[PDB]
């Protein structure tokens, strides 16, 4: 599924993340943006042999199992394919472990790279939330 602008930022109101660790929501949606531009079957094989996976591109290295990244851990404790469904749920509950792990939203290296530091209320301008 592709979501549009709004109808993400609701969904993830709806599952709690909108000021989760203090992060507002603009933050979450931007993060998704450049991440996985709103599409949940999104996927990216990284130079060590792991796999991004859905709308905010968790990597198998620590969090989902994919049956192929050897010596890896599975955190969120889901086969990496659930981060894929319509249904953002088991991507909102994976990413609030991740973004509690120490270094915040740092995690997600595009977030830190475009997101960071700039307006991100307007990722939520003129939604009705
Ligand atoms: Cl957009
Ligand atoms: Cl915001
Ligand atoms: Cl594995
Ligand atoms: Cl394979
Ligand atoms: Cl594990
Ligand atoms: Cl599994
Ligand atoms: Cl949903
Ligand atoms: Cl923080
Ligand atoms: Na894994």
């Amino acid at each position: 599924k592709v979501f549009g602008r709004c109808e993400l930022a609701a969904a993830m109101k709806r599952h709690g993340l909108d000021n989760y660790r203090g992060y507002s929501l603009g933050n979450w949606v931007c993060a998704a943006k450049f991440e996985s531009n709103f599409n949940t079957q999104a996927t990216n094989r990284n130079t060590d042999g792991s796999t991004d996976y859905g709308i905010l591109q968790i990597n198998s290295r620590w969090w989902c199992n994919d049956g192929r990244t050897p010596g890896s851990r599975n955190l969120c404790n889901i086969p990496c394919s659930a981060l894929l469904s319509s249904d953002i749920t088991a991507s909102v509950n994976c990413a609030k472990k991740i973004v509690s792990d120490g270094n915040g939203m740092n995690a997600w290296v595009a977030w830190r790279n475009r997101c960071k530091g700039t307006d991100v209320q307007a990722w939520i301008r003129g939604c009705r939330l």
